[PDB]
């Protein structure tokens, strides 16, 4: 009844993302901590199925955090704040999306 950590929106315009029902735990963990090659850390959750992101330029191989997979920039269709990554080009899953957990806001369906 009433659940309020049931979707995922853009914490900086409230844009419908992801919901906490499509949590994929990719290596056991639905969590990884990561650094890109400028030293910045993300907490990114890994998700099997995303909405309202806008997929930027083609994917690269290179520094992925995911052995076997390709990203491309995912940022927020709405406000264009980056969100996270799109992963593909991999297997089981062939896809999945890794949102950085602190640009999201969770609440009710
Ligand atoms: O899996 C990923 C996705 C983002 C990616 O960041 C950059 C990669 C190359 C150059 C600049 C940033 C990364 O390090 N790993
Ligand atoms: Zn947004």
């Amino acid at each position: 009844l009433a659940p309020g950590a049931s979707i995922f929106r853009c914490r900086q315009c409230g844009q419908t993302i992801s919901r906490r029902d499509w949590l994929l735990p990719m290596g056991g963990d639905h969590e990884h901590v990561v650094f890109n090659p400028a030293g910045m850390i993300f907490r990114v959750w890994c998700f099997s199925l995303a909405q309202g992101l806008r997929l930027i330029g083609a994917p690269s191989g290179e520094f992925s955090w995911f052995k076997g997979y390709d990203w491309t920039i995912a940022l927020c269709g709405q406000c264009g704040s980056h969100l996270g990554w799109h992963y593909e080009g991999g297997s089981q899953p062939q896809t999945f999306f890794g949102l950085i957990k602190d640009r999201l806001a969770e609440g009710p369906a």
